[PDB]
């Protein structure tokens, strides 16, 4: 855990008790670090990591995502929000349901992520048609969708929502 | 220090006395770490740093980082490389420019690292809008970004590049 980051935490206006509660390091240690009775280099690696990780979180850039979707006819508009693409997807389905995005988009994304073949699953605009292979695939061990895959769930979709915009802010 | 690097040193074939003469760390401590008498967490920050800095210099020549960035266009992907995360960023900006990563991500990360409140800088999806206060901060005395911050500039970006992969030799 780098000393310069721990020093930024120790020279901060936070109370020694508040640092202790939030990090799990004793107030006694924090106080001795702040008054010079204990040198920072004398901290154990575990406690140094706890202080370093808390200060990194205090300096972490935040992310907020606003999704805007439009139908090809531009009659209907959709808006979903969240700090990750999964939360945006969850907000979208909570607001508009699970039948607005392309059919089986979640499963199709899983198949694409695992190296599977679209021809084998009879993928169609209506949806995956070969259900028996898909049920066997669920029994098969596979890698779960990552956060980026939830963004692709919107972008791979064209049946009802054709226009997809993701506005990101770090404020 | 970083555990992973120190764990490489202890596990890799070397003499505890040769480690002692090269690093200055007591042979008793190196032996106790290897035999499980001393846990790496209980090692003081001073000794952990001396062990880490040694292994780092012995791996500096062989250390390479490859970054891969995914976008909505499957055909369009970004590659950057370097011995440090900062070098990876410099290769990325030389090859692709400064308008691919999220707006003003470098400056926003710098502001956050220095404890600045983004409200004062009028941050939104367009980036920093209050250029006057940014000019004051640039002319102020501030802490520069450290190496891990450059990995974060890619990791926190989600507008154009939303999936980030780092391949590190760690040797």
């Amino acid at each position: 855990s780098m000393r310069k980051t721990i020093e930024r935490l120790l020279n901060s206006e936070l109370s020694s008790n508040s640092i202790a509660v939030r990090t799990g390091v004793s107030q006694a240690v924090i106080s001795k670090l702040r008054n010079g009775k204990k040198e920072l280099g004398n901290l154990t690696l575990n406690s140094a990591e706890k202080l370093f990780e808390y200060q990194k979180e205090m300096e972490k850039v935040d992310t907020w995502i606003v999704y805007r979707g439009r139908t090809a006819d531009m009659n209907k508009s959709y808006i979903a929000e969240g700090s990750t693409y999964e939360e945006v997807y969850n907000n979208f389905v909570d607001k508009y349901g699970y039948d607005v995005l392309d059919e089986d988009i979640y499963e199709i994304q899983l198949l694409k992520k695992n190296g599977e073949n679209l021809d084998d699953y009879d993928v169609d605009s209506d949806g995956i048609n070969n259900y028996d292979k898909l049920d066997e695939f669920r029994e098969s061990d596979y890698v779960d969708l990552e956060d980026y895959d939830y963004r692709e769930l919107f972008e791979n979709s064209s049946s009802q929502v054709y226009y997809h915009e993701f506005e990101i802010t770090h404020e």
